[PDB]
């Protein structure tokens, strides 16, 4: 039958990692900010391809990312640094505009969140 894929790791104790002052603004300030962006919702989990009826989802987007599991990674000191976490963040608008048609809700949706995403990391602070 239909499946979804395993979802993304947000632990792996054989990954090195840090603390930065970057990372933390990362979550208090650009994770929280857009998550509680009206567009925020279809991104807040992997994509359930089964239960959303995108069957071709997975077939299409084979490194999937979302911001509960950017959420989850931050809140779990994942990441040994700042540029880390951005390329998941780039990872996600890059799939929405791959998988999706130009000018879809979607597509609106990711725009509208990374035009925030790049102003916010413009004031990432210096380590
Ligand atoms: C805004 C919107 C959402 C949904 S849905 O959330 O029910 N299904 C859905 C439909 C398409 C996508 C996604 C979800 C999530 N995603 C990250 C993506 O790239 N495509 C369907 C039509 C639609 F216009």
């Amino acid at each position: 039958g239909h499946m979804n894929p395993p979802p993304p790791e947000t632990s792996n104790p054989n990954k090195p990692k840090r603390q930065t002052n970057q990372l933390q603004y990362l979550l208090r300030v650009v994770l929280k900010t857009l998550w509680k962006h009206q567009f925020a919702w279809p991104f807040q989990q992997p994509v359930d391809a089964v239960k959303l009826n995108l069957p071709d989802y997975y077939k299409i987007i084979k490194t999937p990312m979302d911001m509960g599991t950017i959420k989850k990674r931050l809140e779990n000191n994942y990441y040994w640094n700042a540029q880390e976490c951005i390329q998941d963040f780039n990872t996600m608008f890059t799939n929405c505009y791959i998988y999706n048609k130009p000018g879809d809700d979607i597509v609106l949706m990711a725009e509208a969140l990374e035009k925030l995403f790049l102003q916010k990391i413009n004031e990432l602070p210096t380590e």
